[PDB]
């Protein structure tokens, strides 16, 4: 048995060989007839021992094994698309003797290679392709093995030739993404791009990326969200805009994070986030029924010998307030909501996260410790999609006043399984509500909060000139595919997840 | 009044307004029909018609504010691209008092919603008459006049909103960019190509030559470049068994401004396995021809490249797709013979270059290497001749260093850029997948990169690696969207299609 550096070093040197004797392993076309999809189609109808020899096919692929039968016959083990086929190597059937000799010579396990020659099956029941002529495509120089994660994520190549259902679940993901756009387009918005450097990022509650622009002089910041953005293209008359590409995060990485993702994000004039609720039930209920074939879908959290989960995505969905059902969790009433922004309010929030030991790292302020809270005892009772609504403004600074709860807002967030799928609200077009907000949050950066909002004062003159009554949604694209793909990890929806370096 | 004046004054009533529970804007405004359908539905409407048993709300922004008298006034409702004329009269108004009130308290600008009968003026006029109209979100600045209005491009396009309420023309060229891109996934899709993400953040940024930004991740603790091109990605899912991928993203390149650069934009890349470059020249020529067909309804473009004021010309994207090589059409330009193909990679080639370019004052500033030379005689010889679709074809090495070589001319490649209206608009090629010259033509770029070239690739020893598992005969190509949308829009300046371009500061 050889060695894998070892190998890599001889098989370096006999392709070269190849090259300096004119041999070609690097050809420019092979003109390929047929799919091997479409090829076991047509033919794996035929019965043992048949042989169409009126009938020539191109079709090209990976050997994934080289098994010989005796000095007039091998058998390739020939792999592409997703399936198999088998390259049944007779002498007698190849265009000489002397060029048969050579060409299973040059062939080795890994090779991509084309096969011209005819339907067939074996004896024993095997679809085959009977060569005329076997050309070698570009040689593998390296020993094929896959299992662990991590080789897997650093060289994805390897894990799509030797994993079949690594390939479905980027279809699935891709399914998800075209579903999304054309249940949008169909509802009359338009597909906007919007910029990923921005002078201020805004629109989210995060930790941005800082880069320099080198002609200009001047730094940026990759965007954390477009929301801002097109807000503005609403005030310009757009009154549906929507936009499914990558924001930039500078946070930690975990299961259901990664530092760039991508997001659906709409914004809809003459809405309100009640009507968001309707279209949320609709698109995710229908998207999930259109993929899966069904509104119910098994979800294994703590991988597969673990606990199994149904999901039910029977639309209207369970809503749940947040303020008023974090006191049914707690056993204990809450401030009235009109105190949130009291540091009485702070103080209470920060004992009773002591209490029930829900920790918090610096700063401890009100809108940080409710988060901790609502994880801790609201998110994971969020099995089915669950909406939670009527968020605190102390946490919102860009949704609107709620009509009859002061200190509330009208946003909802949808979970499910316990993560977050959605965040969306009635848009705050108040320019001087929005410019307080603003100057709120630019002191909770001041005082600790690294993820608190810039002042973004071009964003407030654009509302100045009047932003329709306007409600926006945000869906994490990635997450949605984890809870369809049944992954208990984004780096199985990612096709070159964020590594540490070797 | 002062702009600065009536921002202020404005201020203050909305302002009391809010102190006195006028609610400038409130929560929801239901409305029961678009402007669009308004318009389609009662046009069959006659002339004097007033429909007494029709009550309709819908919404808008204020485009003009005409009184005729005391008891009526016509205001100009904008939205989705059309207009609506309110015909406000004092005697169906839902009182004389309250139609005072509104009046008073709107200005041009606002956005109202309005409840209301169709009806026809007897001019013709497509109308509704409200029985009561609501402000929803007052405009606090003064609009450009509706005389000069707004034509400078500065402002436009720093404040795009401004340009989108004032300009229709604008909307159009952004609904032209959507209809690209959605064309553009249909062809691809129903070829089975599956559409991709790869990463925007790279260890190291790869699949062009360009210069990147920087930036740098706390918890990992790493310097990551922005991409500037997905390329190398997809090859190694080629690799990977996907034998069709395609991407449409945005890339950066920190590298200047102009009429055809942005530092962000938006490319679509695709691969294609068991292809070559002749293949993808097919492929171009049907889907960019079927593209301006269906969205235009034409084969043939108008193309202004001096200005509405300037000669007009009639640009056909009827295929095939004149076809030249490029250092043939170099040397027929310059009048001049360049040194053999396969010398290309020499520095007496290279000094030949910079002392034409010198001669013909076609500048090129450092580091003057042959491919940046080369590039620069490109765009001032044959960039400017390239009106109608134009492939130039079989690039020297030297500017192509993950192009596969030439099957017959050495020192060349299996490379075209499609050029469109004197700008470039795809790049493609056949792919090269020899790791052992791959990895040469790494080093080389390196070697350039020490000497100072910010441009030159890294060698990224990962995708070299992968080609040595094996990347089937591949071709890809890679379209500036953007580039398109100009070309498509008669727009010779890339700002004109980005909803908001990088500028300078104020
Ligand atoms: N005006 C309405 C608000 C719309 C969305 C808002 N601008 C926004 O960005 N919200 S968000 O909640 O911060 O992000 C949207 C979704 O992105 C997902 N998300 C957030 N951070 C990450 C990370 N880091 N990785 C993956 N997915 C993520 C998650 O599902 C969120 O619901
Ligand atoms: N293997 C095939 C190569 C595919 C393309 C290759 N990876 C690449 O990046 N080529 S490129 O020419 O550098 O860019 C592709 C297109 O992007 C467009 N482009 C390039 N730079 C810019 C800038 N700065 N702004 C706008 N559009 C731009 C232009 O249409 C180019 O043809």
């Amino acid at each position: 048995s050889v060695d894998p550096n070892q190998y890599y070093k001889i098989r370096s040197q006999a392709i070269h060989q190849l090259k300096v004797n004119g041999e070609d392993p690097y050809p420019h076309k092979f003109h390929v007839d047929i799919s091997l999809t479409d090829f076991i189609q047509k033919y794996s109808h035929l019965q043992p021992g048949d042989h169409l020899t009126d009938i020539t096919l191109k079709v090209a692929g990976r050997i994934h094994a080289k098994r010989a039968s005796g000095g007039k016959l091998i058998f390739y083990d020939l792999r592409g698309e997703g399936v198999k086929l088998q390259v049944m190597a007779n002498s007698r059937n190849y265009k000489s003797e002397e060029e048969f000799i050579h060409i299973n010579n040059k062939l080795r396990r890994g090779d991509i290679i084309g096969v011209q020659g005819n339907p067939g099956k074996t004896k024993k029941g095997e679809l085959s392709i009977i060569p005329y002529e076997i050309t070698l495509l570009s040689p593998c120089l390296h020993m094929l093995p896959l299992k662990d994660k991590e080789t897997r994520y650093r060289q994805r190549y390897l894990d799509l030739i030797l994993n079949d259902f690594v390939r479905q679940k980027f279809i699935i993901r891709s399914k998800i993404i075209t579903y999304i756009r054309s249940f949008l387009d169909e509802l009359g918005f338009l597909e906007i791009e919007t910029p990923m450097m921005n002078i201020i990022p805004g629109g989210a509650v995060a930790k941005p990326f800082i880069t320099y622009h080198n002609e200009l002089d001047m730094n940026l910041y990759m965007r954390i969200a477009p929301e801002l953005y097109h807000k503005m293209l609403v005030v310009g008359g757009i009154d549906r805009v929507y936009e499914i590409g990558r924001q930039f995060r500078n946070e930690g990485i975990d299961l259901t994070h990664n530092p760039e993702f991508t997001t659906c994000e709409f914004y809809m004039a003459y809405a309100d986030y009640h009507d968001l609720m309707e279209i949320t039930e609709k698109m995710v209920s229908g998207m999930v029924k259109h993929i899966t074939g069904s509104y119910k879908v098994t979800y294994h959290p703590d991988g597969p010998e673990g606990q199994a989960y149904d999901v039910d995505f029977t639309p209207p969905f369970r809503r749940i307030n947040m303020v008023e059902e974090l006191e049914k969790a707690l056993g204990m009433k809450l401030p009235e909501t009109n105190l949130f922004e009291t540091e009485e309010t702070r103080k209470i929030l920060d004992d009773i996260c002591v209490a029930k030991a829900v920790e918090c790292p610096p700063p401890r302020t009100t809108a940080r410790l409710l988060d901790k809270l609502v994880g801790e005892f609201l998110e994971v009772t969020c099995i089915n999609p669950t909406f939670i609504c009527d968020h605190p403004q102390i946490m919102s600074p860009l949704a609107k006043w709620h009509r009859s709860k002061e200190g509330l807002t009208e946003r909802f967030e949808l979970f499910v399984m316990k993560k977050e799928i959605c965040n969306a609200y009635t848009e705050l077009n108040d320019p001087m509500r929005q410019r307080q907000l603003f100057e709120e949050q630019a002191k909770a950066k001041a005082a600790g909060d690294d993820e608190a909002m810039f002042i973004d004062e071009n964003f407030c003159t654009a509302l100045e000139y009047g932003l329709p009554p306007t409600a926006g949604w945000g869906m994490g694209i990635d997450r949605v595919a984890m809870f369809l793909t049944d992954s208990n990890n984004i780096k199985e929806v990612l096709l070159f997840p964020a590594m540490k370096p070797e």
